[PDB]
């Protein structure tokens, strides 16, 4: 027969990481379809129940044709393979509570899940529950500058100067607007954050697909707050939409915004890095 | 200085491919954004007007960055270099017409567009004219398939039969429900196709995405109506959403979808190539 044996990894992050065990424990080969064995497709291979109630599968459904030698794995008579999955990319694991875990079948596993924390949030690209919580906590954060940023717009200027260029009214009320935009998505609209991106920028948006940002490598790597910061990405991001302030890539990095401002402040106007200094305002 | 020459690619399908060849005419090397030269990353490179009047870009905006040596092109003295990009996947050439196409700044190359052809149909993942129109080609035939099982369903049967195992009305009332759902997804319902997806198989959808369906490249070499078609897997994903059917992979291929049937009625209903094979009806 096949045995399923899975075990919970313990670590230091909320992440949700099995381990499960498929043995052979018959006299003759067996084949296994790849497709019912964790990886890189998405299958919903697992029953999770936060306290007695089975929660949603959130991955992906997968027309494949009918199975060939090539989609099988082959476990000999007393064999055994290990692989590891992370659950919480891909079930609801976003809850406080107590979980059970059965691949299905194994035995369960029980863990105690701490919950990751108008406006709503939504994920996909298989964040799991370390990095929704990360990508609240960075959404708190960006509110925070953004926020700060409007209150600025609407006082009376080296801040100003400094990504924006030369003062005319027209402009000066182009970016409170937009600002004002900004701080009403954060605060009032359904963001989605998505984390299948494996490059190694900051993140991407397409501007006609309101509110999605997918994040990338560097913004894992950038602080939460400060130059170049998770905050601030989000503040980038946010600006390209169509439906908030429709913002261009027209130049990367601080001292390029500041050439901007300097040279031609109405493309200045128009560039997402500099919108994002104006509110990060690193150094103040 | 630096040069760009671009020529339109004659090829015989309904895509948009063009070389552009950048020359330094200079005396010093220089170095090129790797960004700013057609790639695997969207980039807005293009100037592209139907009729005289700008069309949309269609593809990502990116945070990168400021760059690095890494980030750069070398052109040396006097040295070209040449690379091709697809047009149609990034802009919206889907209307027919007359386009102009500069890069920006080049010379404007000029063609005809033929044009791709409640409900709307929209796409994402950089598909082509050709891929556009294939797809609203097999949307057609979706739905003359969707509309044949809705009909059969309420008509009064071996194709049931086949399909969905032994006859109760409340298992008949379910496939007819599920497919009155499908039909009107196609007939009324804002659908998606993507392209992006380079994986073997024939397409994936999230069920909780509606109606957003990614096709793969079994979708591509499979035939438009027939077996394991198209026009099927269409049927086979819109069956999917939450919204619609809410049906699960839990079998793949005719001979698995006959056995459902023959086993376990109920699950044959709750499988998405048991509808598509309903639909699809082929053998007749
Ligand atoms: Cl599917
Ligand atoms: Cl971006
Ligand atoms: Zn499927
Ligand atoms: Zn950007």
């Amino acid at each position: 027969g096949l045995d399923a044996q899975l075990t919970l990894v313990d670590g230091s992050t909320d992440d949700v990481r099995v381990n499960l065990t498929l043995t052979n424990t018959g006299d003759k080969p067996i084949r296994l379809l790849k497709w019912q064995l964790p990886g890189s497709d998405d299958a919903p291979l697992f029953l999770v129940e936060r306290d007695g109630q089975p929660v949603s599968y959130e991955g992906a459904l997968i027309k494949r044709a009918a199975p060939t030698d090539k989609d099988f794995q082959l476990l000999k008579a007393g064999q055994s393979l290990t692989v590891q999955a992370e659950v919480s990319g891909l079930y609801d694991m976003s809850a406080q509570g107590q979980y059970s875990i059965r691949y299905q079948e194994s035995n369960a596993i029980t863990l105690w899940v701490e919950g990751v924390n108008a406006g709503s949030v939504s994920f996909s690209g298989r964040c799991t529950n370390t990095q929704k919580s990360d990508l609240l906590t960075a959404l708190d954060a960006a509110s925070g500058i953004s926020n700060n940023a409007s209150s600025y717009l609407a006082v009376d200027g080296q801040r100003y100067r400094s990504w924006f260029g030369a003062y005319s009214s027209a402009r000066w009320d182009q970016a409170e607007t937009n600002f004002s935009k900004i701080k009403d998505a954060i605060d009032n609209k359904p963001l989605t954050f998505d984390c299948s991106c494996k490059q190694s920028y900051f993140a991407y948006v397409y501007p006609d697909q309101p509110y999605k940002v997918y994040l990338c490598k560097s913004f894992w790597t950038a602080p939460v707050t400060g130059s170049d910061s998770r905050a601030g990405t989000i503040v980038h991001q946010l600006s390209h939409f169509n439906v908030v302030a429709g913002t261009d890539d027209l130049g990367y990095g601080q001292a390029n915004a500041r050439n901007l401002a300097k040279t031609d402040p109405v493309k200045a106007l128009n560039n997402a890095d500099n919108h994002e200094y104006f509110a990060e305002n690193t150094p103040s």
